[PDB]
């Protein structure tokens, strides 16, 4: 059993106004600990008390990417492997969150809608350019990748393919915020978020600039 607490919040500023809003959306990560049935339940929990709707994001398309690069898999197999990830996950998860429907609706979205919507291909391209073309930035977003005997070039690739990961995610996040979701709820910070809405990266999209994003922290 574990219990949600605040960890951390960006912008700073929003640690004490984001309460305000009555809807929210939680990323949900596959293959990822921090989304063990019980993390879910506390998660639910704490989002219950404050928010009366809450668009729950899995991150199914994305998660090609990650298998791709960590289980060698091809293709298709990615593809097919990351959806059926996602119908599973929404399938177990889904009594845990109906435990609520008391307090609030949680509609469940995925990446792969989301990325057939024309606004993610406008938020998408602008974020790969900046990319290429500011420094600090591309820094800022590749530095989870750089966790990664290989060659130069080698590694270099798998730190791209890695942040590829960061720039389809970002997109989506954005999406959320400018569609009536405004403040996100993850167990976990981005700190290439963090530094946009601290202002560090003025030609970042403004849309990422204007989210919110609640840290919660996870305890028994």
């Amino acid at each position: 059993r574990y219990k949600a607490e605040i960890g951390s919040v960006s912008p700073t500023t929003s640690r004490d106004t984001f309460e305000d809003h009555d809807t929210c959306f939680l990323g949900v990560s596959l293959e990822n600990s921090n989304f063990k049935p019980a993390k879910v339940d506390a998660m639910a929990k704490w989002i219950s008390r404050r928010f009366s709707q809450c668009t729950v994001l899995i991150g199914d398309s994305i998660h090609r990417i990650t298998l791709e690069s960590t289980r060698s898999m091809p293709p298709r197999a990615a593809l097919d492997d990351a959806l059926r990830l996602g119908r599973e996950f929404v399938e177990s998860r889904q009594p845990v969150f109906e435990s609520f429907r008391d307090r609030t609706k949680f509609t469940f979205v995925t990446c792969s809608e989301v990325q057939s919507w024309g606004l993610y291909g406008d938020y998408h391209e602008r974020l790969r350019q900046h990319y290429d073309q500011d420094a600090a930035f591309r820094g800022s977003v590749e530095a989870f990748g750089r966790d990664y005997g290989v060659s130069a070039q080698e590694l270099d690739h798998r730190i791209r393919k890695s942040s590829e990961y960061f720039l389809e995610e970002f997109a989506i996040f954005a999406c959320l915020q400018r569609t009536g979701s405004p403040v996100m709820v993850y167990p976990g910070s981005f700190s290439t978020l963090s530094e946009i809405a601290q202002g560090k990266h003025p030609g970042a999209p403004e849309e990422l600039r204007d989210l919110i994003v609640v840290s919660l922290h996870l305890k028994g």
